[PDB]
């Protein structure tokens, strides 16, 4: 039997469908009490959000995979069972496995597979036009927002540089200090002059307002984006970017979302927050997530659903999991430091405030401020 009681956080729009996945929780566990509240910050936050105090914290969080290295070292999430690890491996595909292993372990309990996608308008941009940055941008507006580092360092890795190396998992592995970073800077800084790109805080907001034809964003807006555009609705994997006079695609990061468990529970708590966070990334459990939001299930039976198959977002994604596409995103410790310099790296080159002159120079600063 399982008892005890158990604090769930999850991202703010989600609580009403992650309501409903506790209720059929609490069909087979009847006599496990689950709170289910948003989190302070966000999935994107939790490491700080639990970090800040651990026995405040909920038992079970959200928390995308990148975090996952400095939560476990930090020790406020403890290593899977092996039965619990022989679930998430045989149950999901490969990458979701490889998204929550740090060390060899598993450190949390994954269930969607994220890459972003352009999103766009139908009317405005044809499936042909969405091919190529350039092209795209010539013929409507895409917002996007250059502070942010997960939508635009994997510019650097369509330059084919490296980051942690070839698997995500070598300190000295970052190798974008080279002319082919200084190509990813060139490339931010020709989007200024680019008036069919409009930097923004809110891109989805310019979607809505019509003042955009076309943005980058992720299934976590998915049925977000449909209701907005309606039977103008349209989805493309990532376009080819012009890097050095050579078309490379640009490629986004792989992200996996997961549930994990907060390492101060014990006792009956302990295992009820741990059966918590198996059941509601179950297959049964992701679809419903999909069916409410569109994100895409890592379950392999769930991927391969009629209704999951024929939907053309996850197509894209699928797309865009593919080498060459995207690269999964590291979960170093250092991924801290490496998010925090980023987005000033990219967004200097983009304004100007990082000259040409300076690229070298700041590039090299960046790899070793990095890989400590
Ligand atoms: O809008 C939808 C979301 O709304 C709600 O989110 C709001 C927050 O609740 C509210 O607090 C706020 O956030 C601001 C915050 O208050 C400020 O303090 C500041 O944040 C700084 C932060 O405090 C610092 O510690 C630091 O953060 C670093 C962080 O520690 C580190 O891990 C890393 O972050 C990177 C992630 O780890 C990485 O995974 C990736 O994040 C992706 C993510 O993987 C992907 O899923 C996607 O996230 C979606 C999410 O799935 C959706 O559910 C939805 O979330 C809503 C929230 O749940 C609500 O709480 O939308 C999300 C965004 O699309 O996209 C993520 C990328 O955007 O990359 C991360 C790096 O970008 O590095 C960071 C930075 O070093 O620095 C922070 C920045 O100063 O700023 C906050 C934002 O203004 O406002 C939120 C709404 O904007």
């Amino acid at each position: 039997n399982v008892s005890g009681s158990v604090k769930l956080w999850v991202d703010t729009t989600q609580v009403p469908y992650y309501k409903k996945i506790v209720a059929n929780f609490n069909k087979k566990y009847p006599d496990v009490k689950v709170k289910v509240t948003q989190s302070p910050n966000g999935s994107a936050n939790a490491k700080t959000d639990v970090g800040k105090d651990p026995a405040k914290a909920a038992d079970v969080f959200e928390v995308a995979n990148d975090q996952l290295g400095s939560m476990a070292e930090a020790g406020y999430i403890n290593p899977l069972s092996p039965d619990a690890t022989k679930a998430v491996k045989n149950n999901n595909v490969a990458v979701a496995s490889e998204g929550v292993t740090w060390k060899g372990k598993m450190f949390a309990y994954p269930f969607a597979e994220q890459a972003q996608t352009i999103y766009y308008n139908k009317s405005k941009l044809t499936a042909d036009d969405v091919k190529t940055w350039d092209g795209l941008t010539a013929k409507g507006v895409l917002a996007t927002d250059f502070t942010n580092a997960y939508n635009f360092y994997p510019v650097f890795l369509s330059a084919g540089t490296q980051l942690y190396g070839k698997t995500g998992e070598t300190v000295k592995g970052t190798d974008v200090n080279s002319a082919k970073g200084e190509q990813a800077m060139a490339w931010f800084a020709q989007q200024k002059s680019n008036k069919g790109v409009m930097q923004t805080s809110n891109a989805l907001n310019q979607l809505k307002s019509g003042k955009a034809a076309a943005i980058l964003d992720g299934p976590w807006n998915s049925a977000n984006i449909k209701k907005i555009l309606g039977k103008n609705f349209a989805v493309a994997p990532y376009p080819t970017i012009k890097l050095d006079g050579k078309d490379v695609q640009m490629q986004a990061f792989l992200g996996i979302e997961t549930f994990a468990v907060n390492s101060h529970a014990s006792g009956s708590n302990q295992k009820a927050a741990a059966t918590l966070a198996s059941f509601i990334t179950n297959k049964e459990s992701q679809l419903i997530v999909y069916d409410h939001s569109g994100q895409i299930p890592v379950d392999k039976t769930a991927q391969k659903s009629s209704k999951v198959a024929s939907d053309p977002v996850a197509g894209a994604v699928m797309t865009m999991a593919k080498p060459g596409n995207s690269t999964l995103m590291p979960k170093m410790p250092q991924m801290a430091t490496f998010w925090n310099d980023a987005a000033p790296l990219i967004n200097g080159a983009y304004t100007g405030s990082i000259p040409a002159s300076q690229y070298s120079t700041k590039l090299d600063t960046f790899v070793k401020n990095i890989s400590k």
